[PDB]
């Protein structure tokens, strides 16, 4: 339009960046659910079979490597559904990728009401029990009631506690609309028991609203080795996970957290650890339960902070509070202060750079489940305070699920897209970017982005500075919330305002490995304007998740044209693997990143 020409003008580019939508030829098209930066320059996308009925029923997994500088893209064989799956880098630069998501059931019933499956269990060792077709469920503590179709049969206790019977049967609310759904786990009267029956007998369910399907989840991991381009079987977890946070600890060994179970239950916090040496994976002695992919950072006293943020399940009164937690002892110690706690599912969460000031910003989220509910609010934890808490940053101009956000390498945070509603619902997407100043605590609106993403979606900072946005899995097609949605294959590039303005310093030197307390050289002739260097983890991002993205501080030295730099000594700040480094000057123009690897 004019439009057009407004947001090319050179001032308007310079103060607010600049947006390119890119799509592939049909060929290489997927639905990438999963993205993550790997230390060739290249970008791992995952689809797997892309919340796609007809894929999962042909066993159709698809990946993709997109290289960013030549722009050209392949396919790469995938031996899973690894979508709804978790993933971090590892020592090695492999990304670790496991769970994902078992063949899917067919959804039946009336699509206009409320509900899904519920477990039924058994304690009675005696008998089975059979619950007839109109068995009548009530939550304890939603009190909404839910109806079988069918019967169920639901075998006998067996001894050991007694490990109750379980048997899995559709319930549905008897009348239409949302009034009738519920948004998270709850365990549920069978009416019309009495006496023993009674109390050898309940339901458990996760939410019983309109959007559906149950999943479940797989035990496979591999590694995907980013020279070879391939993934590598190693071992299965212990526990069948759909939605697990993997994330890394002191000693660089992999926690694995959550997750949808093989039958569709929470896992019950049995958590696990990967040892990248031996390739095998080992329960945690403790046991600690999550929501699924809880945003969970390792922190410089080797604990885990955890943000709140979540993708839903589980009850709504257990791992919905923010909090360190100590994986070792099992200690959970609150961090109050949280505003709208009542919309942290698929709110986002960064570690501020830089990673030293331990300070975590919540950003956005929604109401539990399909709720209508959403938060314009940032939160932000500084957790080297005296007695730390959540306090209000800056907020966005609307209730926003799904925000995407990126660290940059000038110290700002990108964020940017997202949706009112849940799913988009009533085209519910918000097209507007922001960039977060860590240091004053403001917000500065920037270029709107041309694309909406919601559920579904993800950044990627990329070597050269420039971001990249994938995904949305709008739940409808229109407005109306009449037709079906279809999922966004484009993607786009962000170019920030840093990079339409003075030259950028110059780099290379590149790739070095550095050990934690060494220093490396590295070479630029504007040396002497250099103002900041960041040593940047790689982004591995879904679902409003990325706990491996972080910028580390780094000391350094300019001697002419030679710029010395050092890395911090502690495993807790500066995890092995590795890392973008860039070079900021002192008018926030960064260079093109190096990549150092951290032993
Ligand atoms: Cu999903």
């Amino acid at each position: 339009k004019y439009h057009q020409y407004k947001i090319n003008q050179p001032e308007y580019k310079a103060a607010n960046g600049k947006w390119e939508i890119i799509e592939f030829p049909e060929k290489y098209r997927q639905n990438t659910i999963h993205a993550a930066l790997l230390r060739t320059g290249k970008v791992l996308m995952v689809a797997g079979s892309g919340n796609n009925q007809d894929n999962s029923d042909d066993k159709q997994y698809d990946t993709r490597i997109w290289d960013p500088v030549k722009g050209t893209i392949k396919k790469v064989p995938t031996p899973s559904d690894l979508f709804c799956t978790g993933h971090t880098q590892l020592a090695n630069g492999n990304l670790l990728i496991a769970g994902g998501t078992k063949r899917y059931e067919k959804l039946k019933g009336d699509v206009t009401k409320a509900g899904g499956l519920m477990v039924v269990h058994n304690e009675n060792p005696d008998k089975p029990i059979t619950l007839p077709a109109g068995t009548k469920f009530t939550g304890k503590e939603n009190g909404k009631t839910f109806v079988s179709k069918d019967p169920v049969l639901v075998p006998r206790a067996e001894k050991v506690r007694n490990d109750p019977g379980l048997g899995r049967i559709y319930v549905e609310a008897q009348k239409s609309g949302s009034a009738y759904e519920t948004g998270t786990e709850d365990n549920y009267r069978v009416q019309g028991l009495s006496g023993a029956d009674a109390r050898n007998t309940y339901g458990i369910a996760q939410k019983l609203a309109l959007d559906k399907k149950d999943f479940q989840g797989i035990r496979d991991a591999f590694e995907f080795d980013p020279v070879a381009e391939k993934y590598i079987k190693v071992d299965p977890m212990h526990e069948a996970r759909w939605y697990p946070t993997l994330t890394t600890l002191g000693d660089g060994k992999i926690l694995s957290v959550s997750g949808l179970d093989d039958i569709g239950q929470l896992v019950p916090g049995k958590n696990e650890v990967y040892d990248p040496k031996t390739k095998a994976w080992t329960y945690t002695d403790k046991v600690r339960q999550f929501p699924t992919y809880p945003a969970l950072f390792l922190m410089q006293n080797g604990k885990i902070f955890y943000s709140g943020a979540n993708a839903g399940y589980g009850p709504d009164d257990v791992g919905r509070t923010p909090g360190v937690w100590d994986v070792e002892t099992n200690k959970f110690t609150k961090v109050p202060g949280m505003s709208d706690a009542n919309m942290l599912e698929t709110a986002n969460t960064v570690l501020l750079p830089p990673a030293q000031d331990e300070k975590y910003m919540v950003i956005g989220g929604g109401g539990v489940g399909e709720s209508k509910l959403s938060s314009e609010k940032t939160r932000i934890a500084d957790l080297k305070a005296d007695d730390p808490k959540f306090v209000d940053g800056p907020s966005l101009e609307k209730g926003t699920r799904y925000p995407q956000a990126s660290i940059l390498p000038d110290d700002s945070v990108l964020v940017s897209g997202g949706s009112q509603d849940y799913r988009g619902r009533g085209d519910s997407n918000i097209l507007q970017a922001r960039l977060y100043h860590p240091d004053t605590n403001e917000f500065e609106r920037v270029a709107d982005p041309l694309v909406g993403r919601n559920y579904h979606s993800g950044s990627i900072l990329l070597p050269d500075g420039r971001l990249m946005f994938f995904g949305s899995d709008s739940l409808y097609a229109d407005k109306a919330n009449t037709k079906p949605g279809k999922f966004e294959q484009r993607i786009e590039i962000y170019t920030p305002p840093y990079l339409y303005r003075d030259s950028r310093p110059d780099l290379s030197g590149g790739p070095q490995t550095i050990a934690r307390g060494g220093s490396g050289t590295f070479t630029s002739r504007a040396a002497s304007t250099v103002k900041k260097v960041r040593l940047i983890r790689p982004s591995a991002s879904t679902h409003v998740t990325d706990v491996d993205q972080r910028s580390i501080a780094l000391d350094f030295k300019a001697d002419g044209d030679k710029l010395t730099v050092t890395v911090p000594s502690g495993k807790n700040l500066v995890q092995s693997g590795w890392y973008m480094m860039f070079v900021t000057d002192g008018e926030g123009t960064p260079s093109k990143a190096e990549w150092v690897r951290v032993p």
